[PDB]
């Protein structure tokens, strides 16, 4: 929907660590720049979080393909919330990855 956030991943380094992430992730999320930036964005699943649909992000990323999930993510504080996620990859013109961008939407209504 309209509301939404935005984060972006170096994909020249093997764990794809965040590099740069919207004020809106920041403020929905709980969490600081200062806390996040340099680390993949695996921090935000959980118990609920379905490995399916996980292992589904993790294969297009190898693949260097996008995707779109709907996840369940937590919090800094621990409470959940519904994410649809959609996920890009940035290439050079040599056909490589540099970068993916990523988009999430808070679906829980
Ligand atoms: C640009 C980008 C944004 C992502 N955003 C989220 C997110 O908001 N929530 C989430 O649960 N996983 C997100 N992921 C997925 C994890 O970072 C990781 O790719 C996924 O869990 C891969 O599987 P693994 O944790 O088993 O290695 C994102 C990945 C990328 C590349």
């Amino acid at each position: 929907g309209l509301r939404h956030t935005f984060v972006v991943a170096d994909a020249t380094l093997p764990d794809c660590p965040l590099v740069y992430a919207s004020e809106g992730f920041y403020a929905m999320t709980g969490y600081g720049p200062d806390e996040v930036l340099g680390h993949n964005c695996r921090f935000l699943q959980g118990e609920g979080t379905d490995p399916k649909e996980v292992q589904k992000i993790r294969d297009a990323i190898k693949k260097g393909e996008a995707c779109s999930v709907r996840l369940l993510n937590y919090r800094k504080d621990g409470t959940p919330f519904w994410n649809l996620l959609t996920v890009t990859p940035i290439k050079t013109p040599d056909g490589r990855v540099s970068k993916f961008v990523g988009v999430q939407v808070d679906v829980t209504s």
